[PDB]
Parts: C-alpha cells; structure tokens; sequence
C-alpha cells in the first residue's frame, strides 16, 4: 500500500530542532532505532526526512537515485562559490551533469595519469618528505607538535598543485589564513543549521555565520587570483592543471562562471576532508599503538625499509587497507552526506515523499549500525580481515562515507589512494606516539567533516 512517513512529535513552531541538540547524527540514531530508516521531521517550518539503514539507503540514492538527485535551497549554500557552486545549488538538471563530467575529467587528467610515475603519487611523496623534514624540526626545539597545522598544508599543496600548479610552506601566510586560520568546526554546512531554516538568524549577531560568510569571500579571492595568473601565461595546447583544463573549454547556457568555480569545488572538498582523515588516522595510531605495530610489521614485510612505497602496493597491504576503512567507519567523520531533495513525488519502502522535500542521509548510522558491526564503539581494523589475511571485500562494501548514487564523492578515489599513500611513507619512517599522562579529547566535533579537538601533544620518534 501507500503510507506517510513516521516520527516522532515535534514543538509546533521550532519543530525537533531542541531534540537534534549538538550532534544531530546520534540524536536522529536513536530515533531509527524506533522509526526506522524512512522518518521524519520538522526544523521550525520545514520538513526533513531522515533516510537510516544501508539497504534502505541504497535503494533510495541508487536504484531511485534520479528522484533523489536534488539539493535544497537553504541559505548557507547561497553563500558557498557565489551561490553558483555545482554542489551546493539548488541545480540537478542538465546543468549541473555537464559541470560533474567536467570535474571528473579534470581530476583523471591531472590526477590519474602519468607525468612527462603518478601524477598523484608524484605529488604526495613531494610532500611526504618536505613533511618529514619539517616535523623533525619540531621534535629538536619544541620536542612536541600539533599534526593538524602540518598536515593541512602538506594535503592542501596536493590538492592545489592538481588545480593551481602551486605549492606553498608549511609557514606560509596567505594560505594559513585561508584553510587554518578558521580552526574552526564547519558546522553551518554540517546537515541542520538552524539558520537555514530560522530565518531570524541570519540577522541577528551570528559570528559563526560571519567568520563563514567572510571565509567564503577569501575563497572565491584566491580563485580569481589564480585564475588570471593563468590566463597570464595560458598555451592553448599546453595544459597544466585543472585550472587550465577548465579555461581551454570556456571558449569552445554554462556561464564562464559555472565553469571556473568548479576547481574551487575540487579545491575546497580535497583539502578540507583528506586532511581530516589523515589527522584523525594519527589520533588512532597515536592512542592505540598495537595498530602502530602490526601496521608497521606489514610494512617490513611486504615491502622492505630501503624502497619508498608506491601506490601499486595498496592491494598487498590488507592491514592497512583494513586501519583505512576502521577510521572512515569509527569515526565517520561524514556523518551526513550533503542534504539531499527530491526531484519529484516519489516513494521509498511504502512511503511517500513528495517533490521538494528535504531529506538526511545518516551515514554514521550506517557505520554503526550494531545489526552489521558486533562491536561498533571499538577501533578494531581487525574485523576486515578474512581468516587468511585478506580483505573481506563486502564488508568493506558496507562502510558507507563517501556517498551513494548520482551524487557521490568523485573524488574517492583520489582519496583512498591519497590516504594510503601518506600514511605508508611516513609510518615506515616514523612512530608517532603521545606522552603517557596527558588529555587527547577523542570526541568528534559535529559539522560537514567532523573534527576533533586540537592535540599539541604529538611525538615524533625516527624507527630503529
Ligand atoms: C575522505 C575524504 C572524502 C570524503 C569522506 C568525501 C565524501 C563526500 C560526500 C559524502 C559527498 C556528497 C554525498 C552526497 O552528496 O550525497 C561528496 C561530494 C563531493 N566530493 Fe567528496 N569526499 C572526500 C574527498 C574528496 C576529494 C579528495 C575530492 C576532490 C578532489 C572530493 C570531491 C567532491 C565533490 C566535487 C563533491 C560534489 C558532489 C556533487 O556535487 O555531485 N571529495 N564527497
Ligand atoms: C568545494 N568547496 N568550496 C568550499 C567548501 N567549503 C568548506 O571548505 C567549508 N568551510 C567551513 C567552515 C570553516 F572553515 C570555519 C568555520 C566555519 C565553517 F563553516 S564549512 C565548509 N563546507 C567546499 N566543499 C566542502 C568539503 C566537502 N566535504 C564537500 F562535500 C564539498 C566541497
């Protein structure tokens, strides 16, 4: 039959939004765990539909994914990329499928294949080393170290040569204030602003919104700038980055304009989340040292300690292919894809949802769903290995972060593969540790990407 989506009572004004609380992805857990995976909601006026469940996910953002393939207007977005961003605009047509190709050709062509030998791997082992060098002058004066100031850069000048053909120092000024100085959380995108859906709020003293709607002004700066120092020195047949990539097509509707932000779009999703995952992976390496070891044990065993690793070793490291998909998995630090709307009135297991709605996808419920993992809470890499040592490719199939469906990540790829290679390069060199006796704040920070409180704590130690 047919049937409304269930939930729970809501205030008739603000709606749930004082039973979201602070971490909407455990709150609107628990609430799957009494309505299922099809529920519903209401923040102030607006009804939110809250998809839970891997199955029940899948069958919505891929099998009927192109009545999924929306994105609601809500405020924040207007602010990111000049409101023109491909993917936070309320665009789902045409006009936006032209923009994803565009973005993922781009990436294949200056990410994927070979320099005139990886473009990728290139890359991430140049930052790898200048990485190591400059966290051992760390350990001379200071002794100890935040991993998070570091890594950001070293994530961000992969991301940005891939784009921009630059790389800049782990002291730079310009690009400290561009994706460090907010050391911020990045909440306002993060699945539930409240302003997005109080109007009032936008108004009234919001610091948060105004630390925002600056840093996006800074953003779309740095891309104008880099996008002249292109066009300066532009060879109609010599292609650089994706920059250049990008401006070539301008000249062969598609504003100039939705065009051009699109290696921002790149830009902003490659720094931001790769260096979450790298920063939370040192946390866990850091706090639970026996991964630190068997991780290290494949490492000399595989490959030796005189070859630096190159990214066709990812397929005989299952172990690390295992602490890689635990840290995705337990932490999820994508808790929530970006919100996704329904392009048309559609249904989902016996519910019907009609055009327009707003709609959540918890992918942390998915991570943590104890009906798949038998202890979610715990950091085991271990539970991805088959008896013979292997990777059990169906559970890693049902570690879902990156997304499902016409909108997922198109950068995943590049991700793992960035993930992997970071951490093999350093580890084999490296042992990374904390003092016994101090504070580490494991506790996640709500937001788009999920991070956690700074730590100035890290040793690192050269191996034997
Ligand atoms: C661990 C790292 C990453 C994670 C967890 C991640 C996750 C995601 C998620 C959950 C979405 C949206 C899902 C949805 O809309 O339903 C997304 C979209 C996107 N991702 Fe990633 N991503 C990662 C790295 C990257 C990288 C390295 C790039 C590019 C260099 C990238 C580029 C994009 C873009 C452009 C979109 C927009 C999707 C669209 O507009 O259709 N991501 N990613
Ligand atoms: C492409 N692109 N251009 C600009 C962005 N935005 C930011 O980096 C960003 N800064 C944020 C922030 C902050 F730093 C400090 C204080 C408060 C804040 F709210 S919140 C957010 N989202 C993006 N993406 C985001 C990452 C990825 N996961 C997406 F899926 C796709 C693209």
């Amino acid at each position: 039959g047919l049937k409304n989506p269930p939930g729970p009572w809501g205030w008739p004004l603000i709606g749930h939004m004082l039973t979201l609380g602070k971490n909407p992805h455990l709150a609107l857990s628990r609430m799957s765990q009494q309505y299922g995976d099809v529920l519903q909601i209401r923040i102030g006026s607006t009804p939110v539909v809250v998809l839970s469940g891997l199955d029940t996910i899948r069958q919505a953002l891929v099998r009927q994914g192109d009545d999924f393939k929306g994105r609601p207007d809500l405020y924040t977005f207007t602010l990111i990329s000049n409101g023109q961003s491909m993917s936070f605009s309320p665009d789902s047509g045409p006009v936006w499928a032209a923009r994803r190709r565009l973005a993922q050709n781009g990436l294949k062509s200056f990410s994927i294949a070979s320099d005139p030998s990886c473009y990728l791997e290139e890359h991430v082992s140049k930052e790898a080393e200048v990485l190591i060098s400059t966290l051992q002058e760390l350990m001379a004066g200071p002794g100890h170290f935040n991993p998070y100031r570091y890594v950001v850069v070293s994530v961000t000048n992969v991301i940005c040569a891939i784009c921009f053909g630059r790389r800049y120092d782990h002291n730079h000024q310009e690009l400290l204030s561009l994706v460090n100085l907010n050391n911020n959380f990045g909440e306002v995108v993060g699945s539930g602003n409240p302003a997005d859906f109080i109007p009032i709020l936008r108004y009234l003293p919001n610091p948060s919104l105004n630390a925002f709607k600056d840093l996006n002004e800074k953003f779309y700066s740095f891309m104008q700038k880099m996008v002249k120092e292109h066009y300066k020195t532009f060879e109609k047949g010599h292609i650089r980055d994706i920059t250049d990539s990008l401006i070539e097509h301008c000249q062969e509707q598609l504003s100039d304009e939705k065009i051009i932000n699109i290696v921002l779009d790149l830009f902003g999703a490659g720094f931001d989340t790769v260096t979450t995952a790298i920063s939370w992976s040192l946390m866990y390496l850091v706090m639970n040292p026996r991964v630190q070891r068997k991780i290290q044990e494949e490492l000399d065993t595989v490959i030796g300690r005189s070859r630096r690793p190159r990214l066709s070793d990812r397929s005989h490291l299952p172990y690390m292919e295992a602490f890689i998909l635990e840290t995705f998995r337990h932490s999820s630090f994508v808790p929530f894809t970006i919100p996704h709307s329904t392009t048309r009135d559609t249904s989902l297991k016996g519910f019907y949802i009609p055009k327009g709605r707003c709609v959540f996808v918890n992918q942390w419920q998915i991570n943590h769903d104890q009906k798949l993992w038998v202890n979610p809470s715990e950091f085991l890499p271990e539970r991805f290995l088959t008896p013979d040592g292997a990777i059990d490719k169906v559970l890693s199939e049902k570690v879902i972060i990156f997304g499902m469906g016409k909108r997922k990540c198109i950068g995943e790829t590049i991700a793992r593969w960035e993930v992997f290679l970071f951490l093999a390069i350093l580890l084999q060199r490296v042992e990374f540790s904390v003092p016994l006796g101090v504070k580490v704040d494991m506790t996640p920070i709500y937001g788009l990407t999920m991070k956690h409180a700074c730590c100035e704590h890290f040793q690192m130690q050269l191996r034997s």
